[PDB]
């Protein structure tokens, strides 16, 4: 059937536009209570057909708020909502129980994470998305009052409020390491009816369970739900800049400036420029043009070399961040079915302040920054989980490769086995590519914790949770 896009919460399929976002995550503390203020929350809520209507509202110009909200296992359970049928051992685990295998960092085994999402009861988490800090601070005190927050009446209690805001005039669209973000996303079908060239459709049930391609008994309740991974991932920009500055490539005829060498070094961990423009089409050199025309930033597949050709790593190393998380050729040779199933939706937001004088002179971090990750799946097994840990983590990733290539480490967010986390990669250097890029012990990401939720159905929150 069509999707009913009035049905689907708005961060899933479109997804929630913003300057600012504001995630409050919240602990029921009287079950009752909750399931009546959560009658009065549903008319707040963002559909998808809302932020169609929002995006064309944008695109013609303005006070705008978006609501999401999304429950834990943890949340269920206090409920009463019987999820056995819900997700798999990921989502009932919790991410705390997963941080070990995701390779986080421990003094195990307790990961570094946060005291809020290590030691506290998350049940929930509500997403509230603006056009500016005024417009979601005025949402959100609507949504305390609701929930009766800071009165006799309250029916959640506060874990932990963190605000994530889009970068300033350039770098707007571009992650703290100044990467332009948001570039790459399956096309729904159903939903993404004109799929850019290079943009893979997906049936709508890598996304939304209990739909077409939702490789998994469903609670009815579940269906046109969204599984929301959550992670805080903390960034040092000084300690990155300074790996590239350290090891610019020198190509054969010393052309390069060091400068050049080092840009070039951090196009190659990422597999694009930072204007966006991708290194398979335009690998020595930055194409600004290319970076902002959505019909050819993402027209490739590294089939130009392919990944079994001897020195195959010339226009993109195998490590390189894009092909980890989006392998498209070195898999697609697989089923269509197989290979749609590891696509996510990303809805992530920068957070903290821009890199100071002193951080910046001094090359080190003295200020919490990066990336509040979030992305959707209908199975975080075959999404979030199987990219990281399958992909990211996997120094000998993809067996398409030369048997002589270890290809190493995602040099972004790629995490080894034991707390000592020696890391290395491969390919970066286009002319050497037997060459090992040893990366400092010290993480550029570092995790600070997260939770795995359900972002679930309009109807299922006026049928199901609501009372
Ligand atoms: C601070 C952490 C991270 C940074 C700085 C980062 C940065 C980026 C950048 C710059 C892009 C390229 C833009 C694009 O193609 O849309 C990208 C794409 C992507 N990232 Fe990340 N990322 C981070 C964490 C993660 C995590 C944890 C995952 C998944 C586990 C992930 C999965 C993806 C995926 C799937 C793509 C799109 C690949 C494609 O379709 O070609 N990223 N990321």
């Amino acid at each position: 059937a069509p999707l009913d896009l009035n049905n689907i919460q708005g961060d899933i399929l479109g997804g929630l536009p913003k300057k600012t976002e504001t995630y409050f995550f919240f602990k029921i503390t009287d079950a009752a209570a909750f399931r009546k203020h959560l009658k009065q929350l549903i008319p707040l809520i963002t559909t998808t057909a809302q932020v169609q209507k929002d995006r064309k509202a944008i695109d013609e110009h303005l006070p705008l708020a978006g609501v999401n909200i999304a429950f834990s296992h943890a949340g269920l359970k206090k409920l009463g909502i019987n999820d056995d049928n819900l997700g798999d051992t990921a989502f009932k685990a919790g991410q705390l129980a997963d941080a070990q295998n995701l390779g986080d960092p421990g003094t195990g085994f307790v990961p570094d994470w946060d005291p809020a999402f290590k030691e506290k009861d998350i049940h929930g988490v509500i997403l509230v998305a603006g056009d500016s800090h005024e417009t979601v601070d005025k949402k959100l005190q609507e949504i305390e009052a609701i929930f009766g927050v800071g009165g006799p009446h309250a029916s959640i209690h506060e874990v932990l409020t963190i605000q994530g805001d889009v970068r300033p005039g350039d770098e707007k669209g571009h992650e703290h390491f100044g990467f332009q973000d948001g570039i790459s996303q399956p096309a729904v079908k159903g939903f993404d009816t004109n799929p850019n060239p290079g943009q893979a459709p997906v049936r709508p049930g890598v996304i939304l369970v209990g739909r077409d391609g939702d490789s998994v008994a469903r609670p009815s309740w579940a269906k046109d739900g969204s599984f929301l991974v959550f992670r805080k991932l903390q960034q040092l920009v000084p300690e990155f800049n300074k790996f590239l500055e350290e090891n610019p490539i020198k190509l054969p005829g010393n052309n390069l400036t060091p400068e050049e060498g080092s840009e070039l070094l951090g196009a190659r961990l990422v597999g694009r420029w930072k204007s966006g423009a991708p290194i398979d089409i335009t690998p020595l050199q930055d194409d600004p043009e290319l970076a902002k025309d959505p019909q050819r930033n993402n027209n490739f597949r590294f089939d130009h070399p392919f990944a079994d050709e001897q020195d195959s790593q010339t226009r993109c190393p195998f490590a390189a961040h894009i092909r980890k998380t989006n392998p498209r050729a070195d898999l697609e040779d697989a089923s269509p079915t197989s290979v749609e199933s590891r696509r996510i939706i990303r809805r992530g937001i920068p957070y903290g302040p821009e890199v100071t004088p002193e951080e910046k002179e001094s090359k080190k971090t003295k200020h919490d920054r990066g990336l509040l990750f979030v992305c959707y799946q209908s199975n975080i097994e075959n999404g979030f989980q199987f990219i990281q840990k399958s992909w990211a983590n996997n120094p000998n990733f993809p067996p398409s490769k030369p048997n002589p290539v270890t290809p190493g480490f995602d040099p972004i967010i790629g995490q080894a086995a034991n707390n000592d986390g020696a890391r290395t990669m491969s390919g970066t250097d286009p002319n050497n590519q037997a060459n090992e890029l040893s990366l400092p012990t010290e993480l550029f990401v570092v995790p600070r914790g997260g939770e795995y939720f359900f972002s679930p159905s309009i109807s299922a929150l006026k049928d199901t949770f609501a009372a």
